[PDB]
């Protein structure tokens, strides 16, 4: 019975020819922000169909082939996740053991070239933009985004509310799995790991997927017990405090690393037959911050154009969000070509309740306040789609 280190490195002793089956490579890939819930989801997900295929669970079911859990971003990358390396860590997962772009890349050519490669996606519904020359065909998914409806014939298809897409992971394969509780506690860190960031420990976004995978870690972690100590919530209550002051902490990167670190990038289509090219950047930092430790305001935004430069956008914008004294606090930074950015900001303006702080629309660089904190990317972007919707061309 392998470990998840165990199951990844022996990934990485086999070769592709046996990996595949009947030219048929198969992955499982969250999205391009590659945060806590992409990473434990597609980890999870490839290791539990693993241990199924295996086990007496899959007899008279049968076939299965391997899956191999795909990070969507560079290997160099991983680090600026300090909460996700954490994680990785109580496992004893090595970054090596780890496949990312570049392990994908090699998959695609070191196969035949007439070999498929399809995908299981976790943490989205539709292939990420960049992986779109990789991937053929999309077979699984398991997600809590908007349904964008395409798909429809994946199996399984679970694109439901939930705090963590983990926990509709691992919802999904503890029944096929009947419980397994070995699989439960070398999963457990990543697990929580996701499921305790995305909802704050428990007190934000939750819902009764999340409630359930708790429910169930939280049997097995305790053991047999004839009374239930608080033990058990004080150790879930350290770990979320390291996680999340990890996540908090970007000390020491670099602009670019903070942009690229928590980020997404979407094309727009609007009236004109030319979309929208559009990346947002999610930061936990304030502005103010970000200048200090920047060489002030005007060496950020000049490295802000760099990125937006490097990665072809039209539009570029920063969320920013933090917690003091009890209260949630937002900015919204928008930088772009002064007649795009100042129609789209008129228009989700009043729904974000804007302020205005620093720049000006005209100049195509502008800084707010979001007096609306309910609202992050995920609500921003689509409020963002809406008002491209009904610009003029
Ligand atoms: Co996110
Ligand atoms: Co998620």
């Amino acid at each position: 019975r392998k470990t998840v280190p165990e199951f990844l490195a022996h990934l990485k002793s086999l070769p592709i020819s046996k990996i595949a089956s009947n030219d048929v490579l198969t992955i499982c890939v969250g999205n391009e922000s590659a945060d806590m819930d992409s990473i434990a989801s597609a980890i999870t997900y490839s290791y539990c169909q693993y241990i199924y295929n295996e086990g007496t669970y899959s007899e008279e079911k049968k076939k299965g082939s391997f899956i191999v859990p795909i990070i969507d971003i560079p290997r160099e990358d991983l680090s600026l996740r300090r909460d996700v390396m954490y994680v990785l860590e109580k496992l004893k997962i090595k970054e090596e053991e780890l496949f990312f772009i570049e392990d994908l890349k090699s998959l695609k050519q070191n196969v035949s070239q007439g070999t498929e490669l399809n995908s299981y996606l976790v943490d989205n519904n539709d292939t990420p933009k960049n992986l779109k020359n990789y991937i053929d065909n999309v077979v699984g998914i398991i997600d809590h985004h908007f349904d964008l409806q395409k798909h429809l014939d994946a199996e399984p298809r679970i694109v439901k509310v939930s705090g963590s897409c983990s926990s509709l992971v691992f919802n999904y394969w503890y029944e096929k799995l009947q419980g397994d509780r070995e699989v439960v506690m070398n999963i457990a860190p990543l697990l929580m790991g996701a499921i305790l960031i995305d909802t704050s420990n428990m007190r934000r976004k939750v819902e009764e997927s999340d409630k359930l995978a708790i429910e169930r870690c939280q049997a097995v972690l305790s053991g047999a017990v004839n009374e239930v100590s608080a033990q058990g919530l004080e150790d879930s209550s350290e770990f979320y405090k390291e996680i999340k002051s990890r996540k908090n902490d970007i000390k020491g990167f670099s602009v670019s690393d903070i942009l690229k670190k928590d980020y997404k990038q979407f094309n727009f289509q609007g009236k004109g037959h030319k979309g929208l090219e559009i990346g947002l950047s999610s930061i936990v930092k304030r502005m103010s911050w970000l200048f200090n430790e920047h060489g002030g305001e005007a060496d950020f935004v000049n490295q802000c154009r760099r990125f937006q430069a490097e990665r072809g956008l039209d539009v570029l914008v920063l969320l920013t969000s933090w917690r003091k004294a009890g209260d949630s606090h937002r900015e919204l930074v928008i930088l772009g070509d002064s007649n795009v950015v100042r129609e789209l900001i008129e228009r989700v303006s009043d729904k974000l309740q804007l302020q205005l702080f620093g720049g000006n629309l005209d100049g195509g660089v502008a800084m707010f306040k979001q007096l609306n904190v309910e609202a992050t990317r995920k609500q921003v972007v689509p409020y963002l789609e809406e008002a491209y919707s009904n610009l003029e061309e």
